[PDB]
């Protein structure tokens, strides 16, 4: 189960992790309960985010575990993400404090530039004009992983890193001038309709570890995911890799994962799910079954965050 890899910095992150989001008509309380399961189960890495309004509960969560002497703080591998709205360099090391204040933690394990297009500083995740279009900002993303790299520097995140960064924004931030800290990961869409070949060695080259997240084929909240693609854990080679293992669907996606080098994460609320997933690691694929599930790739991208789209840096516009 604890199997782990070393990230750049000499840190390690367990390979398997709890996604802690859910879609917006998700009660919170949820949050708070499927996360305790979560630990109970054996999960020792929580992925969360300023974005997803949970961070109060899965705080109250990790720390509830810990004081009943289930785990210890060094054996949590809590990971949180720098919002849109608080790219600007000045704007950091608050919207991360913040964090820390919802979760009452003292350290994050790992903070991360959630995405790369900017929008205007303020409460509003996403704000709009009086018209309803998304107010963009201008924001050096140079300038903003410098103000992350102080975050470091002060203990407030053990380890840095970025998501939904395309090979292009990766070798911007590894050649900037003065880098102090490469990013240990680049969190992305990873699964078999989208298995991520190029960006995974590109990251790989870079000594940067890829974080796969909608592994599962994504949660499908509308009007984020097209409700037309086809579903992942209804994919008939997924299913008879299932059947012959005597396991699931949802357990065949993870494993891939595993055994191509690349961090996975796994969303469940459902308590019986979240006891199946943590099973990822009773077993194996051989490496024929492993090149039947490189055939699935689709280039069905689930999440494509096209509301975002129009600045430069919108990420998904170059092959990879
Ligand atoms: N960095 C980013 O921009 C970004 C983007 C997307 C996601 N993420 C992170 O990655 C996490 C996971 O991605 P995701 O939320 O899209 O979901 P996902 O992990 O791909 O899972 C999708 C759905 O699969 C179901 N599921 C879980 N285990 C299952 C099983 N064994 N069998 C059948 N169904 C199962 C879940 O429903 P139940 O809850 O009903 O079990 C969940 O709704 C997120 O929670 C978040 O932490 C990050
Ligand atoms: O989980 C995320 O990080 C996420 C981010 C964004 Cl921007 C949108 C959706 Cl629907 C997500 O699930
Ligand atoms: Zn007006």
């Amino acid at each position: 189960k604890y199997q782990c890899v070393k990230l750049n910095d000499g840190h390690f992150m367990p390979v398997l992790g709890f996604g802690t989001y859910a879609p917006a008509e998700v009660p919170k309380s949820k949050a708070l309960e499927a996360t305790k399961l979560a630990i109970e189960a054996g999960f020792r890495h929580i992925d969360s985010a300023h974005l997803y309004n949970n961070e109060e509960q899965v705080g109250l969560a990790i720390r509830s575990k810990i004081a009943d002497g289930s785990v210890k703080r060094e054996d949590i591998f809590y990971t949180s993400k720098l919002w849109c709205n608080s790219h600007r360099p000045e704007l950091v090391r608050p919207a991360l404090e913040r964090s820390l204040k919802n979760l009452q933690l003292d350290y994050v394990d790992l903070y991360l530039i959630h995405f790369p297009v900017s929008v205007k500083p303020g409460e509003e995740v996403i704000p709009k004009d009086e018209n309803g279009k998304i107010l963009f900002d201008t924001v050096d993303l140079c300038a903003t992983w410098e103000a992350v790299e102080k975050c470091k520097d002060a203990g407030l995140a053990k380890s840095i890193g970025v998501s939904n960064f395309n090979r292009r924004q990766l070798e911007m931030i590894l050649n900037k001038p003065g880098l102090k800290y490469k990013p240990v990961c680049n969190q992305v869409e990873c699964h078999p309709y989208f298995n991520q070949r190029k960006l995974l060695d590109f990251c790989k080259s870079k000594d940067i570890v890829l974080v796969a997240y909608s592994a599962l084929g994504s949660h499908r909240e509308e009007p984020w995911v097209d409700p037309n693609s086809p579903v992942l854990l209804e994919d008939p080679v997924l299913c008879a890799l299932a059947k012959k293992h005597k396991r699931t669907p949802a357990l065949i996606a993870l494993r891939y994962q595993l055994q191509r080098g690349v961090v996975v994460l796994a969303k469940s609320y459902n308590e019986q799910r979240i006891r199946q997933n943590v099973q990822v690691f009773e077993f194996q694929l051989t490496s024929e079954e492993m090149k039947a599930i490189d055939g699935l790739n689709r280039n069905v991208r689930y999440l494509t965050l096209d509301i975002f789209a129009g600045p430069p840096n919108y990420p998904f516009s170059d092959e990879y």
